[PDB]
DNA sequence: TCCAAGCGCAACG
DNA sequence: CGTGCGCTGGA
């Protein structure tokens, strides 16, 4: 399956299981997690399938003093994890500066990631984490270590699409002229009988993509923004302890009782 | 309202 | 197993 179908796996199991308490639902942002226990003792849980991302921040390559700035558009505050990072790479900042969508690793001790996001997941209320290896398992965010092998790298990600808004729609209505599709606009929503889901066209320095939604197709701006972020990556592990497992759950048997 | 940017998410070539 | 779109400050 799918994360997101995964995420919808994770929440009507913990229902089942627990109660109906815990929503998923609503707009979300970066500062939460995706599911909220609405208990008297509320917190965040966190999906994560066995292969995921876990958190980041971007990073300004300084070529004039030879070390990387903490953007101050970041949504989290620097740490002391945060601060080691940036301490490795600014000192071996020719083999960093290169930015490039590759990546390239930080071969830093994993516990200064798994304390990175210790102290980022901590400062979102996300309190404990789910996922699965054929089995759910749940587990709080201070034994994170035991469950997930982490890796660091410092990569390129281009940043999101924006809806098409009705100042782009002339210029999308002139792209799609000049690419010789047949089309028909109700307001923003597009309409064709040509096969364009996922398709790309550009026009007036704008980067268009096509995606099929219900009887239509909806279309997207692409951004033209190429910064470069520190981002976690993490594996579930293939030997958890049982132990650690079974107390675990009783942590979040206890926290969702209080 | 619109755009740049950062964080969400494993996806997929 | 080695890349970026969907969503959410300030002008
Ligand atoms: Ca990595």
């Amino acid at each position: 399956m799918n994360w997101k179908e995964f995420e919808v796996f994770c929440v009507t199991y913990l229902n089942k299981t627990y109660g109906n308490k815990f929503a998923k639902k609503g707009e979300s942002d970066s500062t939460t997690s995706d599911i909220l226990f609405t208990g008297n003792n509320p917190f965040y849980i966190e999906a994560k399938m066995p292969h995921s991302q876990c958190g980041q921040f971007v990073l300004i390559p300084n070529r004039a003093e030879y070390k990387f700035d903490y953007s101050p558009k970041n949504k989290s505050e620097i740490n002391p994890y945060t601060q080691k990072i940036m301490q490795f790479m600014s000192e071996n900042f020719s083999e960093y500066a290169n930015l490039s969508t590759k990546g390239k690793i930080i071969p830093l001790p994993e516990s200064v990631f798994v304390n990175w996001i210790k102290e980022y997941y901590k400062s979102k209320s996300v309190k404990f984490f789910i996922t699965s290896n054929g089995d759910f398992i749940i587990f709080p965010i201070e034994h994170f270590e035991h469950y997930f092998n982490v890796s660091c790298t410092y990569r390129i990600k281009k940043s999101g699409s924006r809806h098409l808004n009705s100042k782009s729609l002339p210029d999308f209505k002139q792209a799609l002229d000049k690419k010789g599709i047949s089309y028909t606009m109700r307001g923003l929503e597009l309409h064709s009988d040509e096969n364009i889901h996922d398709k790309r066209i550009s026009g007036d320095d704008k980067d268009f993509l096509i995606k099929e939604n219900n009887g239509a197709y909806h279309v997207k701006i692409l951004s033209n923004t190429f910064n470069a972020n520190v981002i976690f990556s993490i594996s579930l592990k293939n030997n958890i302890s049982l132990f650690i497992l079974n107390e675990d759950r009783k942590a979040f048997e206890a926290a969702i009782s209080l």
